């Protein structure tokens, strides 16, 4: 039950994707994105770890997930740069954030399941 | 300028999905669902000359999308035998639907939105 | 695992869907729905349960989610009458599915992972 | 119209109106620089916001305020705005649309490419 877990799941093959990268950022004083996190998804495609409730501080985050290298990867050429979610975070409190991302070579989807 | 129209895109090569088949039906008391209307996908992915305003009725409607059809054709394995959209429509008044359908080979999503002429 | 796994989620509230329906309906050779099992989705928004791997056969099922007793019970109008997904199973080996639905008061989503074990 | 972004609101079943459109473009120091901004209409489109002439090949970034939609209409979203950022004109002119299914805490997008 990590406070921010990012499930990620391929339409095409109908599987999760796997080995994916993934990179989490900061939104600073300056309005400059600031690495804050990274993974890499696994065979069932869930991760855990990025961040923990000390850590997971708030303001506005991003999450960046490389559909590019996954895609090229495995032959088709893909649309999407990658795919952000930029959220305000813990503006009410401590919370538990689920992002799940479903991806297909031209379309992705975003959900948010806040268990607060 | 149609009551209904179900739009239909196809996600893994971000087009829409061509000559996909619907069937759409009017539930009974019974519960024995009639055939109503059917066609094929235009080349845009949405349905054309489905229904008209008179047609419709307080009752409960269905449109079945066939996708499995679809991935054959093209040569990806489907989970999907098909899709289906059960709504209770005319509550109100006449008022015109649209039903959005996003096909992927193993996931679709459905979406709606009312617009009053 | 279960070989049929059904998650329900909910888009406005971030949150899964509790107290949801759930019927499954598997094919007959008389091209009839037989009743096959049914369910109550937890807080958790998922269900487990269904059927056995012995009782899962090849062939076509169907499993119906109930939304509007969902909507009614919050008090938001509901589009839908209930949510439909219907595949071949165990087409080639006891191969393990899993329908995931999101939902919204006028859209919903569904797809399903499928493996091998 | 080499860019389009249909806007639809999920819990109101109709177009999303009056949503805040931005588009960016990447420079060679990794930089944004503001391509077009844009006011979506009742149907929940945008036209004119960019020229094929303009439109060149390069890596673009789309940004819908969805924040400000939902917390007018009243109810408090999740993301604080969509991102969907693309390579463009790498294989040569092409159409580019991108579509937008909002709720508020969950929102997807899917991106039709017609060559001509």
């Amino acid at each position: 039950k990590c406070p921010l877990m990012v499930k990620v799941l391929d339409a095409v093959r109908g599987s999760p994707a796997i080995n994916v990268a993934v990179h989490v950022f900061r939104k600073a004083a300056d309005d400059t994105w600031e690495p804050f996190a990274s993974g890499k998804t696994s065979e069932s495609g869930e991760l855990h770890g990025l961040t923990t409730e000390e850590e997971f501080v708030e303001g506005i985050y991003k999450v960046e997930i490389d559909t590019k290298s996954y895609w090229k990867a495995l032959g088709i050429s893909p649309f999407h740069e990658h795919a952000e979610v930029v959220f305000t975070a813990n503006d009410s409190g401590p919370r538990r954030y689920t992002i799940a991302a479903l991806l297909s070579p031209y379309s992705y989807s975003t959900t948010a399941v806040v268990t607060n």
